[PDB]
């Protein structure tokens, strides 16, 4: 069938800038017509070029293309001028999970455990789907007007058939000792994540990058005693250094035993995007 005609610059009524990074800057816009607010990435060609990052941008507008969940970050268009490329995206009113880290300090066990599912559930539908997000991060993980979480980022993400280095503080060991990279390096990201929820502060902390990589693969990190139990024993089955022996991975077979572990006993997994998320304390 037919798509709608294809979106101009003109068609919208730019606003406040939403977030920068190196090769992008995403753009708070209000389509003229429809009245309604997408993010749009702006990125500019020739910096694309001069910094080879062709199969990045490439890479990050067909893995978009290809996802369609409530967890995830949508892609509606892309259009682009002589000088530039925009790529629309839904937009997340309630901004980064690490604002709300920040903000309450740590998050209470009901909280934890509500948007720690919610994270297996989109890395469930991801990785079904055969990518790995290769940077996930609760700078990554967005907040709609609603209270849930928006995925984004592709860029650095992969997609398997049968090279990158992402965030310090979430680089899985793998990735510092074989320059390997699989599904289970975004759980070794989740479980370092989840310690984030609980403790305020992420597992892996110190001066430079070269001492938080010597920490990560000496496992050189410690629960204070307020964690709780099942929130640690989970993190202890994903913060594990051989790859093939995290728990939500192939080779552990997949992730039902990682959705049937203790701290999420209470969790209807069938339906969290309806769910009324908990009040952040
Ligand atoms: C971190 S700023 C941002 N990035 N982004 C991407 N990359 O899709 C968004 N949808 C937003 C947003 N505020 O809605």
């Amino acid at each position: 069938p037919p798509q709608p005609r294809k979106k101009r610059p003109e068609d919208f009524k730019f606003g406040k800038i939403l977030g920068e990074g190196s090769f992008s800057t995403v753009v708070l816009a209000r389509e003229l017509a429809t009245s309604r607010e997408y993010a749009i990435k702006i990125l500019e060609k020739r910096h694309i070029i001069k910094e080879n990052k062709v199969p990045y941008v490439t890479r990050e507008r067909d893995v978009m293309s290809r996802l369609d969940h409530p967890f995830f970050v949508k892609l509606y268009f892309t259009f682009q001028d002589d000088e530039k490329l925009y790529f629309g995206l839904s937009y997340a009113k309630n901004g980064e999970l690490l604002k709300y880290i920040r903000k309450i300090g740590s998050f209470d066990e009901t909280c934890t455990r509500f948007y720690t599912a919610e994270i297996v559930s989109a890395l469930e539908y991801l990785h079904g789907k055969g990518i790995i997000h290769r940077d996930l991060k609760p700078e990554n993980i967005l907040l709609n007007e609603d209270m849930h979480i928006q995925i984004t980022d592709f860029g650095t993400a992969k997609v398997l058939s049968p090279s990158f280095v992402g965030t310090a503080q979430y680089v899985s060991p793998e990735l510092l000792t074989e320059k390997s990279a699989c599904k289970s390096s975004d759980l070794w990201a989740l479980g370092c994540i989840i310690y984030q929820l609980v403790a305020g502060l992420p597992p892996f902390r110190a001066g430079n990058e070269y001492l938080i990589f010597q920490k990560i693969i000496k496992l050189e990190y410690d629960f204070p005693e307020k964690f709780f139990p099942k929130a640690r024993d989970l993190v202890e089955k994903l913060l594990v250094l051989d790859a093939t022996k995290r728990l939500g991975c192939e080779e552990m077979e997949g992730y039902g035993p990682l959705k049937a572990h203790p701290f999420f006993e209470s969790v209807t997994w069938e339906n969290l995007h309806q769910q009324t998320p908990p009040k952040l304390t």
